[PDB]
């Protein structure tokens, strides 16, 4: 009964950033208009400038975008939203930040009481029960790492197992396959950038144009193509 | 611009070189470090996919022909004596985030540290060397277990990020390494991070951090560029 739309990454290769999402986000906005952005993942650029990057992005959808960092009441603005859109960036900021200003409850009600979702890259983890397949440094401590739980599989976004030329460190399957030592129950689903994941209408479903990976504890890893029902 | 470092720590970024075994490059490093200590105890919790027995036996294993005997600390009667006893302690690669979480779970972050400050060797390689710095903030690792606090050994004073390269598989779009470093620089603005590549090392000994292995190292420090060193350099 949720409304999701969960990006692997921002940007296609000599694409704007966010286009390949835009028509997506307008097949699923379904009339509504105003949205929550949730910028604490942004390190680099200040919470203002990455709302209004956003802001003007969306600005030809119809989409109003209003940062929440900036509103007075945080609670009252997720409430009223009809969008809540969460930016890429360092998941494990976004995490701490939306924690600490008891947002992720607040959040996730609002989903589940039919809000749609928009996330890519730390955006796309935070929707999952945890950020426990997040690439991203642990630069602050989250205080857990319990998310949204608005998607029940684990993303594992830029998914690629490619290294560099005489690398010895760990694959990107190697770190997934320690997490399903940890966690045998999970499965994670390797999204490669260009791909993205949308439920809508009680369906999950796989986009984007290059293969998907499911990684499951003690199974070779499954390939997947645009159009699979999740 | 580092004061005298009174600990005895061989750092080292990874385990194997391309053409090598595991570890081989490492021990003419610990043998000239090791003066005259045999005792080691090893801290096998970054293994995820073998067995901590296995881990034990192949490290015990490589490093006999050394001369070092080694006992995994999780198969002790008593840890908190074994760390006491011990000359030397030796902490594996893995993940980073379970090396700290068991540590932290077993009450041996402390014992381990203040072991070392009194006189003990320290070796670690990778998560190894990551645990040896005030926190493990610069890890590559991914977050498999929530290890209740980034805090680490503080053994070693500046940060070290491990297997350290730029490069990106062709076309990736995710952030570099350098992008990931550069996003901990703004949060933790007093922080050195060290961009140590696969094949190097950082040993202290007689006071001082001596940089080592043949490859290019990199230091990143908030608002500046970064900066090259090569083997010899002392922090
Ligand atoms: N840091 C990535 C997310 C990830 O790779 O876990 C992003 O938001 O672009
Ligand atoms: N997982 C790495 C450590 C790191 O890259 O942070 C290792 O132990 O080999």
């Amino acid at each position: 009964g949720s409304e999701l739309l969960l990006l692997s990454n921002s940007t296609l290769p000599g694409k704007a950033w966010l286009e390949h999402a835009l028509p997506l986000i307008a097949n699923q906005l379904n009339g509504r208009r105003s949205a929550v952005f949730i910028p604490f993942a942004g390190v680099t650029q200040t919470w203002d400038e990455y709302t209004d990057k956003t802001a003007e992005v969306l600005a030809p959808l119809g989409v109003n975008v209003t940062g929440i960092h900036r509103v007075a009441d945080p609670l009252a603005a997720i409430e009223k939203a009809e969008i809540i859109i969460v930016g890429g960036g360092n998941t494990f900021q976004l995490l701490k930040e939306s924690r600490e200003r008891g947002l992720l409850a607040p959040m996730a009600d609002r989903v589940k009481r039919g809000a749609l979702y928009i996330g890519w890259s730390a955006g796309a983890n935070l929707a999952c029960p945890t950020i426990r397949t997040t690439n991203d440094m642990p630069i602050v401590d989250p205080n857990g790492f319990d998310a949204l739980d608005l998607f029940p599989l684990q993303i594992n976004p830029h998914f690629t197992n490619a290294l560099p030329e005489g690398h010895k460190g760990e694959t990107r399957e190697q770190r997934i396959r320690e997490l399903l030592v940890v966690a045998p129950e999970l499965t994670v689903i390797g999204l490669p950038e260009g791909n993205w994941i949308q439920v809508s209408n009680g369906q999950a479903v796989l986009g984007g144009p290059n293969t998907t990976w499911v990684f499951k504890a003690g199974e070779e890893a499954v390939a997947l193509e645009a159009g699979h029902r999740f």
